């Protein structure tokens, strides 16, 4: 089931950006926090929020907007690589150019924060930067940032900096990551506005945590249990509590570092639009969910799937148990056991009842298919098998593997291999269904149904090895395991 | 000037902590944060509030307390350091012990926590202790805490510690400082005591954060400019918000490990006394200030203390400005700046105009007095000298000090000991004037008011050397310093 | 696969002069067993002809003269360490010791632990585990002046503290499952309490690397020390062999500074010292059994070249700096190599600059070069293979051997089902398709038969391989090297 | 007590260096590894070597050689030190080097578009001193084409050097003078000029033994763990004869080899022994001395290692390391003769103990009282027993120390009233105004340089700063004063 209105959220949320830049004078430098293509987080955690978007709404009013891209000189020299994509921040910039110019935004302005010692290979990324037309800025180290307000908002703090001459009254600041300069930015490009007689103002977009929902509702602790760090743990927005009298959800960092922001704006906009870093805030990702019910269920299924991820990471880095205990904190909070996950106590039922690793799906009937291991299978390849008879409404003592589909491998494998165990791995027994397929309508049944294991959660009682971590992750369904090894 | 009543609270916190074991069974083990014997800070903080409050506090109910003493056993075999007293964690245990039972209380009991057996310097202090007639209690390490519930209360878990023989029904629980393993140690005693049939519960007693005071009260702002982590920072308990609707201070560390705790309260005591942090903790502090005005003003002036303590200590160790631009951030929550300390601008002012090191202080009077680089004398012995000869009423022209008492240090330094820079230092002054007050009336005067420097506020516009902090450290001053070298 | 070792003359020699060392040393020998000793993959590629089991295989000659003890550290079950070699803990690589000198008859009857104390009850746990397994266990206890208080240690309250291991063979041979398990210091306590019991008994060392009759820079020695991630075992000249003798032999660093103190510690427990240097100490006859110089200078030369590129990629893999390669870059030039010489490396990136993609190389037991390239149906590793097994069987290179029927149901399971755009075939699915249509052609049974002969065949890539390619050629015997890129 | 010859080494030392230039062709640019000024290691390892004796040595041939000065570009932007920065230090090695008079008008830029890099270029033009500019190598030892060609030494400033000695230093290691004499020997080549490189350095002494006190000494100063001396198997295998080097150049030479091949059409050198010039082992007169001497450092350095772990925390890694250096050249720590006399006193008081030797060879004991602490009292019984005063005298008059001790307790709130070193010093001086006793006291302080000390607990600030002051040699027991 659904509960985010995916197209309420772009009218509403795009609308709320032109009335932030309306009240602000006219143009406005909106800092973006986060993901902005690929947001799977968000997409589980609000069903019916798509990965996208946050671009989505961006193009309702595309050509209000402009993309400006910030980059630290420090990220380019360090040769910084971003965990996600695995790439460097110097290809990131460059993928995100032409990315949003392949959806048609404008992107013509780039922004090198942190220039410290002008270098050979900042050089070489300037002109790189010329003959795809992107004007790039030269952005520097301020002194007394962010604490000498006198100096900062002066031509020997922000007038070092050089102003990006934007085009369009929406300039949307992003990058790709933290540690890049987007705040910085912002306010920079703000002052010089100002010295141009234009009435500019600074916002931030945010999608997590919702300033409008409980600090203890699930898709808040969610975001938590996505996180890492102390400063990104939610706390009551004082500052919006103090002014309003209204109970609202910030984190640590923003709140930590609102009263020089506020100061900051103070000074370069005469008095500060913004008594908390809720006012600061600009999201509508709350206003959107249509079910909250069905949000509840989703954040409480990621608060758990966290958990075991870090258990999982944890043993295999060796490291100790601070991410799994954080996880464990939210899970008391939301008042949930990991038990509530239906796939996970089935699974040690099987490893239980077999003293042998074991393994759980839930196909979108809801039905619960176990997988063991035997003397042919592994348990998450007979768990695959098992779940795909299911769905076909194939009878449960009908095999679906030729014997000779089934030799060629295990006879590689023993003679030409040395595998002293002749068990078959997930991609090896769907090559054998595949093969079986040909003769086989059972097989064909089966192999048809692969489609419909998508978005169906996992868990198994022993790590997966790469392989069988590959094929779960190409079928897209999600695994969670119990962290021990085989 | 008195803004807190000492009387009052030692009522009413004595009282409280009383009732606090009444409710909860008739036996109670309660972890006492913070410095016990010498609080400076809260007696700078809360004027009225003695250094040794809490022990004076503790005195009203002598024969009622026992006192339990905690230290981490891995502490022991880092060799880690209290760096307040210059001595181990070890030797401050001893010292802990001396001190408590000087003052009549009854101490017996050290708590060694995390022991593994082949900590072999952490077992000759069991034998150190034990000689002195002091029972020594070994607690391991539990595997499963915090989060694994059934692990810990078990045999396996708690069941695995010694006990404490403890004689009153209110147990003190104190050690060196922080990650001593006091709360384990209480919960592990509630624990023992449950299993012999005795009612036993847990409480917190610290000083600061006040929970009745609002986040932004300067005494509440004054300990945020204290702490030097995230950890420490205040927050809006949002545990008690939401159960009771009542706004209360608590701060990170206890709001993010309390979903963990309050279960563990359950299934030690059979059900939770504690809806939130602001429940189990127990300060009354807050409801004994008698002027709102006085405690403001003394908080106010910590702020800025705090925060020339942090440039001076970035300065040194070639740290960067995360602790100082945090204590920035509080004096803009509190609405203040550094200028708002009345020996900043004068002593700096002699800087401008001579172009070498000032210095000022404020005597109680009220009255500014600034000292000057001579060849004679460094800026901080020759602001003494005047500081001497007002507050003794002492004529401006008048030299008390002889050139019989001057010359000898002067041809040790220059002929014997071969530095070319022949002005005095604060104790080298100090020695001249008091050799010279052996024969002159004026020197004598001058001495008898050192007394009165104490508590009396200093700026210089240049760091001290080890000597010149020393001497002002003793005579009680407190001194700031703009972060540079001569 | 040229022979450069003589394997028949080391297990004829090395018996002899270990033999002859405790006949010298009174009738008794506690000899301290130190690195791999079944598993030594390293000399059986740095001196063809060793094999990885030669150094038992050379006890099994004089096995009815040998018993074996095997060490433990005590301390080390509290702490669960384990050995990341296998995959096990060091309490039961002890048991996997026993029962395997056990399978060649070897008379295993006793195990020592070292630094026991009454407080832990994991150890005392271990005790009567064992005691049940037939063997028989004796207690060492911690000396708290050990080693440089040479006082307490001689009398009563070091070596008087240790339960004496009745042994019934002559030669008693000390092993352990890793470093730091008291084996040096169990070897003295039990000569003192022979020497207190009246039999005369003694200590020495069997070390196969670095071998000390060769030079320092020559080739075999420099392979061990682009074998190593620490540098307290680099390879250094014996200057108390030099000071003494006159005669040049390589030791290391910390059996150097160890012999100072230990040399002291050799006279309070015999009477005088038997050895001059750690040379002296040593026992190791494989620098006079190589048969061939030129074939061992070759093959160490070739491992120094492989250990270069191993850290590259484990550098590229973990993130880290480039610490050990450098280190590996500096052996090379001490050898005065470079990485050309592996002769499947420029071929392989003659591959990648003619086609820009990712390519590879094998050199044949026959010594042909057999490159592969990236194609739409293979990936470059599962064309190399398919290629060499060709030239390997005598087929024909315009032969296709994989038939469209095995090709077919794993490319449309990858697109269709998978929903990947990388219809590429890794070297396992090639494997299989290649074994299916073992079924109605002949020549891919012909090019099956020959994954045999690939056992000790060099590979480069100019691609960092996955884990399934890399297992593939593990599983294969290959030694595979890669340039530090993805693709 | 003198073994080592400071005006041979003066002559030989500088005669070595000009006969080098003459075998290389006749321009020479020689690496200055190390300290240069204050040398305070070797002035006690080596008796008779003053600290500035390399500079005295250079001072003899100062018509004949030029300074150079070398500094890596990543040094200044983070402001990398040694205890002020390497911003200043440029700047102060040139202006110390024209006080004698020598020639120091070429300072090389090591390691494009730069803001302050610019900037100290005009820096140096304005107060007279041409520089050059050195670029980064694609293959820094490795690839041979590279460097020897226009893509690598090609690239590289030639700097127009007057005299045929140029003394190649810089403010610290890792500051590429090495390759900065390799280029200029590329460049002179091609201008037809034969040129050469050679290393100097003073420690480890090549024709000492491995195991010599004095190459021992130099390993026990040091912090690095690749820092270890060897034997130059080098020249081991190429002339037959046993030699000292140590492991970083040793490592780096094959590399260093084939590029003087290169650089030079022949080999000049077989070894790191060959590449040295250092002549110091050749001007020692008295091994036995310098034996006695350099022991008595590796002792020193045991004690400051074991007393920094115990200041700052760490782990006992340094302390461990110079033991086995000890063990090494088979002393104790007990052989450091004052440090049995100073816990003896400590054995019997169960308070503080101290004792110095005088240049005589005199132990003098000190002893914690209720006036003194056991370093004020150690100080006067040698200043004393120096001035030829008998130990029953009193140098200190009651109204000297009276008012002190009652600043420090009626108005600084001491429970301790006992004297420091500074407070017992300024007494003294008050009490030389009126008794001739303590002047002539005061007089022998001068005599107290050079001398060992040790005491039984760890100094403080004060005292430690006195002793600095007068240059006496301080080792301490790691453990603090019961508080």
């Amino acid at each position: 089931t659904i509960g985010f209105d995916r197209e309420k959220y772009i009218e509403m949320q795009s609308q709320h950006i032109r009335e932030r830049r309306e009240a602000l004078g006219g143009k406005l430098y909106l800092e973006m926090g986060g993901k902005l293509f690929d947001d799977m987080h968000a997409s589980r955690v609000l069903p019916g929020f798509t990965p996208d978007n946050k671009i989505a709404m961006l193009d309702r009013i595309k050509d209000e907007v402009e993309i400006l891209v910030c980059i630290n000189a420090k990220d380019l020299e360090r040769h910084k690589i971003r965990a996600d994509l695995g790439i460097s921040y110097e290809e990131d910039v460059l993928r995100l150019v032409d990315v949003f110019r392949d959806r048609g935004f404008l992107v013509e302005h780039v922004v090198l924060t942190q220039l410290e010692n002008d270098n050979r290979l900042a050089l070489a990324f300037i002109e790189r930067l010329q003959r795809l037309g992107i004007k790039v800025s030269r952005h520097r180290v301020i002194p007394g940032y962010p604490t000498d307000m006198d100096r900062i908002v002066s031509d020997e703090g922000f007038g070092l900096n050089e102003y990006a001459e934007t085009t369009r009254d929406l300039v949307v600041v992003t990058a790709p990551g933290p540690g890049s300069g987007k705040l910085a930015t912002c306010l920079s490009q703000v002052y010089h506005e100002h010295k141009r007689g234009v009435a500019a103002g600074y916002a931030k977009f945010e999608t997590f945590p919702i300033w409008n929902l409980p600090l203890e509702h699930p898709v808040n602790l969610a975001y938590e249990a996505a996180t890492v760090d102390l400063n990104d743990a939610n706390v009551i927005d004082h500052f919006h509590l103090a002014a309003y009298g209204e109970q609202t959800v910030n984190y640590n960092r923003d709140v930590e570092a609102f009263p020089l922001l506020k100061t900051l704006l103070e000074r370069l906009m005469g008095e500060s639009p913004y008594q908390s870093p809720t006012d600061m805030g600009v999201n509508m990702a709350g206003n959107c969910i249509s079910d909250d019910a069905a949000c509840r269920h989703a954040s409480e299924q990621e608060i758990i799937r966290r958990y075991f991820k870090a258990l999982v990471e944890e043993a295999r880095t060796g490291k100790d148990s601070t991410q799994s205990d954080r996880a464990a904190v939210v899970m008391a909070k939301a008042g949930i056991k990991a038990s509530q996950r239906v796939v996970v106590e089935p699974a040690r039922q099987v490893e239980e009842r077999t003293s042998l690793p074991g393994c759980a799906i839930e196909l979108v009937d809801g039905s619960i298919i176990t997988g063991a291991t035997s003397d042919l299978l592994g348990c998450s390849s007979s768990m695959l098998l098992n779940a795909l008879k299911h769905l076909a409404g194939i009878d449960d003592a009908i095999h679906l593997l030729s014997p000779e589909s089934i030799e060629p491998i295990q006879t590689l494998k023993t003679v030409h291999l040395g595998s002293s165990n002749p068990r078959l791995h997930t991609d090896e027994v769907l090559i054998a269904l595949s093969v079986s397929a040909a003769t086989d309508s059972n097989a064909q049944k089966a192999l048809d149904q692969l489609k419909n294991l998508r978005g169906c959660d996992v868990h198994t009682t022993t790590i997966l090895g790469s392989v069988d971590e590959g094929i779960f992750r190409n079928l897209g369904v999600l695994v969670t395991s119990d962290p021990k090894f085989q």
